[PDB]
């Protein structure tokens, strides 16, 4: 039960949500279809318990990554926009969307990682990570620090690595091949080297995480950090004079961020596919739709290439989709856990020197695997939960037979 | 030792194994080889055992999907009929027979589901599925009902399931391939959305099994079930003027029901292989053999072409080998186990509604994964056990070292 | 830490160390760069728990199939040596170093299996499997056996299973393929079925291990047993008058024994890779090199063909490398694991009748699977419990950096 004959809508409650809802009123003046936008709590864990049943929304709004594994639920529904429509976006967005081939979701925003400096300390940031060692001893003589941010995420140490030729999994044919990891590659061993090689020569500390990383930049210590458009904010208060501007290269070779998309799905289970489908295509991924949400809370780049060329008059929004495009897609796929764990652990590892960049990296794959296993034998088990519980709710009972 | 000179025989207690004696007597007579037939308690668990240690039977008879287990254990004999014998069976079932591209088997009976239909109730049957919603409505009127079966478990479900284009695993070049499974796809999808379909509008129930649609057609109070010829002596009993049919056609395609194949393997560890492709081929697969068979207890329909056409003039026995022929063979390899595991729970959770049909079908890959390593979580502490007791039994202990 | 300006090597304690070490000394005299050898304990097991930390020797020596493990932790470097060097080393040895694609050893000395005969008992070695069981009644009837040797290792089975096209995993493209198994074709089969056909027809003992066989043979009860040369010392010490020659052929098909390369691999963590390089490729690897190691304790066969050469004089080193290139270089592949637990089950229960031929090996296939599994359960939890307490260093670091970040500035 979804209700036939009108549109829901979950979107985050950190989003435009009433400037969505008055796209729900423009919708409404021209249909006569009434939209009602929900923001309920935790609605990313509660979408895949009421969906499977036949509820839940018509429309949701999420971040792409989770919408991996709705698809591999079959919650989501296969999406139909023609040739014309998808020239509207950038191209590179609707990679983000894909689900075993077919198109799962409306790309809306773009999120990823950018430089960003201090224009009071340093008024032309560096475009190469070469140049940041010897950047550093210059600054270190009026007290401050080069580049600090965040090392205990791999989130945040990635774009280095996987400057050179780093990836997480080959995205070939529409389709993310498993065999093919680029984690113990030969541009993910230099990347990672030079950032063990920033350590061991106390240009950075192994054991700078977020809190550290972002105190430093916003009370003027140190000149450039590494952060997302969630931090701007923060920034804005410390009353620091700040750009935001493209990350550096490494090699010759631009830095290659995780790139997030907020995407717009439909539930399979809809009654009002078709409905949804006019709303999203038609009233929203429109010049006055998104305006209509950003008013309300800033989307950042989004992936409406005539709405985006308008926001891209601030350098900030602009720097952002700039790392995009250069960036790499977050995968949607489950095998992206052991990933972040095999990983997480590699740069640790290697950061504190306890393994080589060699043999922490050739580690990976193993520690990977082994996680794997542990993901293997969890939905193994709680199969077993679901079976005995089927069979002890029909088949043999207190007051049964068979 | 299984003696050479002579040939042992094992076939279940519920098959005509007088029968097959009397084809026994027939080669002794010809031959001067005596041929014994036993039916032990649960021949199927003991052949795997005694077989492993080169002992049991010559001759074993027993249903194809069972037969994957005995010939990946290696526990079967490469069979060798020639052309000229080959097109004496019908062209599908040596599918059946046939483990890791060599035959191990010879097919000798087929069992298929087939539409059992009231014919003082309906006298015409449906052809197809999309009228049975309007048939039910016109048979509520008189207060009967107009389908009922087992829709507990999967096998009996699955003929519309497969109708529009599911499959378990795809079959090309005379092997299965694993990693191709059809229980995701749009024809799988269809084919349980309109079985669920005709729940929700009250047709049927979601909880009727297998005793309950049975009870209810020996009765009278149904018009039509879904069963197999194993069915049809309760019915017989219960005075109901019955006729066995080609299952409905769903979206102008056939059902698929899956094929059982009662098949006679040859022990790997047989001394009399010669013997026993002599006694098969020229004595019991022939019209005069099966006919000895199945006079002691009916065989169904036959693999044998020529003995089956002067079977199919009962409609009931042409009935299952035509919905054996249009339907799909039963996948004889280890993977059907998880297989079976992930649908069962797949239809009754679409069927009862705690899962839409498109997350019923998508959880069963995941299902199917999850058996699958519980499955061989088992076979790894089995085989830590073995190896415990051999080092620790045989290698070394007191008296020893 | 290793020190960048010398060499320091780790070699096993029972290899020619000092001989070695005479070779690092005339490194050292034409060079100047002095060159250590250390044969610390158990160091195949400590090398991969100081060369993850960044320490351990420059150049390490070990059989080649413990190399793929520090290969696949990539512990190991990339050797380069051009094509003209490559042709100075018999071409199979370089399969034995061979990783991922890459080379990450130099091949030094190579061992296998042969058909070791008593002289005195059986002049006339018998040139195939098939005239053994002949053989045997005519030395029961002077209360002699023909043939005794290790029934209970696969690894000595195995020659006679392989040779009819048995193979652990297909080796093609300088890869191992693990999906290819043949262990249960129409080949492996033959050859077991003639080993427990040799069994019940009392020609060979079920029960018979190293320990039994070689007592036997160095007391003279045996006319042959098939060993290594690992065993040379003590049949020499037994006065027996021995010849070592060329496996038995099956079906006219020769043994095929696995191989075992000894090898010289340089650490990935290494500052002297190219110092490295000289020292083995134009140092040890040339016939005064190697000369000065076997001198100290014998190689057996060596990879270097001049070498070889002069060595194969004697009829017992000419006859390991025979069997060596009729047979296959063993697997440095993981999956090796599961494969000697499945044989080993397989062939004890073939001998002793608890299961035939066909049975006993088909089961192999899901003992290795099973066997593969425990590994990757136990790697998992390893994983598991690595990660669990890696929560706490985090937790004792988040107040060390806290004020150290502020002690030397603050
Ligand atoms: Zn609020
Ligand atoms: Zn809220
Ligand atoms: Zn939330
Ligand atoms: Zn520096
Ligand atoms: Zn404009
Ligand atoms: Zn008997
Ligand atoms: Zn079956
Ligand atoms: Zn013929
Ligand atoms: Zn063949
Ligand atoms: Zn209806
Ligand atoms: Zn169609
Ligand atoms: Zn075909
Ligand atoms: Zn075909
Ligand atoms: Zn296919
Ligand atoms: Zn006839
Ligand atoms: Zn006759
Ligand atoms: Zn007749
Ligand atoms: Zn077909
Ligand atoms: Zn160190
Ligand atoms: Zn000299
Ligand atoms: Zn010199
Ligand atoms: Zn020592
Ligand atoms: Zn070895
Ligand atoms: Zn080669
Ligand atoms: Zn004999
Ligand atoms: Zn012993
Ligand atoms: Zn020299
Ligand atoms: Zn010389
Ligand atoms: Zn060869
Ligand atoms: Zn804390
Ligand atoms: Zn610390």
């Amino acid at each position: 039960k979804i209700e036939e004959g009108k549109l829901v809508i979950w979107i985050n409650g950190d989003k435009g949500y009433n400037g969505l809802a008055e796209v729900g009123k423009k919708f409404e003046k021209d249909t006569g279809i009434k939209v009602t936008v929900e923001h309920p709590d935790k609605l990313e864990e509660k979408f895949p318990q009421v969906a499977a049943t036949g509820d839940g929304p018509d429309i949701i709004f999420w971040a792409h990554d989770r919408f991996g594994g709705y698809a591999q639920s079959g919650l989501l529904a296969e999406i139909t926009p023609d040739k014309a429509f998808q020239d509207k976006l950038y191209p590179f967005t609707w990679d983000a969307v894909r689900y075993n081939g077919k198109l799962i979701a409306y790309p809306i925003a773009v999120e990823a990682l950018s430089l960003i400096y201090n224009k009071d300390l340093l008024p032309n940031p560096p475009k190469t990570w070469e140049e940041i060692p010897a950047l550093d001893k210059e600054l270190k003589a009026k007290g401050k620090s080069a580049l600090m941010f965040n090392l205990q995420e791999p989130y945040f140490t990635w774009p280095l690595i996987a400057a050179d030729g780093g990836y997480a999994f080959k995205y070939e044919n529409g389709k993310y091949d498993i065999k093919d990891v680029g984690v113990d590659n030969a541009g993910a061993k230099a990347g990672l080297t030079f950032l063990v090689d920033l350590i061991k020569n106390k240009h950075m500390n192994a054991d700078t995480d977020y809190s550290i990383a972002e105190a430093a930049f916003n009370k003027g210590e140190t000149a450039m950090t590494i952060n997302g458009p969630w931090a701007w904010s923060n920034i804005d208060t410390s009353k620091v004079n700040y750009g935001v501007t493209v990350l550096p290269t490494f090699k010759g070779q631009p830095s290659k961020p995780f790139v997030g998309v907020l995407s717009a799905g439909i539930n399979a289970a809809s009654p009002n596919k078709e409905l949804a489908k006019e709303f999203l295509e038609n009233y929203l991924l429109t010049d006055e739709g998104l305006e209509a949400v950003n008013k309300d809370k800033p989307l950042g780049a989004v992936a409406l290439k005539s709405y985006e060329e308008e926001l891209a008059k601030d350098p900030r929004i602009a720097a952002t989709m700039e790392n995009a495009q250069k960036g790499e897609i977050m995968p949607n796929i489950p095998q992206m856990s052991a990933f972040w764990y095999a990983v997480r652990t590699a740069v640790i590892n290697a950061a504190s020197g306890r393994q080589t960049v060699d043999a922490a990296l050739a580690a990976a794959q193993t520690n990977a695997a082994a996680m794997a296993t542990l993901e293997k034998l969890m939905k193994a088990f709680e199969s077993l939960k679901s079976f005995q519980q089927q069979q002890q709710q029909q088949h043999q009972h207190q007051h049964q037979q068979q």
